DNA sequence: AGGCCGCTGCTGCTCAAGAGGGGTTCGCGGGACGGCATCGGCCAATTGGCCCGGTGTGTCGCACGATCTGG
């Protein structure tokens, strides 16, 4: 349908600063991905699974090491026992 | 001979080598002190699963059956 024929050819800023700006989650409440009380972590989980840079994501949340959040479509002890192993 | 009334020339301002003695800084270290930062547990708490148990209302999957248009 309106697919633009993957990105069509018309482009002019041929500029990209990082893999920031092609977040999915920017398009999305950021208060869902901090579940508060307790909450829930399969909604967000569903979103960041069509991410299209989950794994860059997953990498600079584990080397900077943040323990909150849901992170590359992975939560808290996740992110530490793949950290643990 | 002094005072004074003019002339007349001149000038000036402006537009284009050690040595000693003493208080102070800072600069390294140098370590001591106190403090805040990091890591096993941990249970019973909101949301959300995950269902029983009743019908109904309303979509969908298909049976009998009538009307109508085309073949
Ligand atoms: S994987 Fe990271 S960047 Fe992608 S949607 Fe999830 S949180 Fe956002």
């Amino acid at each position: 349908m309106t697919e633009l024929f993957q990105e069509l050819l018309v482009e002019d800023a041929d500029e990209e600063l990082g893999w920031q700006e092609r977040a999915l989650c920017a398009q999305t409440d950021p208060e869902s991905f901090f579940p508060e009380k307790g909450g829930s972590t399969r909604e967000a989980k569903k979103v960041c699974l069509a991410c299209e840079v989950r794994s860059e994501c997953l990498e600079y949340a584990l080397q900077n090491d943040e323990r909150f959040g849901i992170w590359g479509g992975l939560s808290e002890r996740e992110r530490r026992r793949l950290k643990k192993k």
